[PDB]
């Protein structure tokens, strides 16, 4: 994804 790594 993108929000996953950003949130993580």
């Amino acid at each position: 994804w993108w929000w996953l790594r950003k949130i993580w």
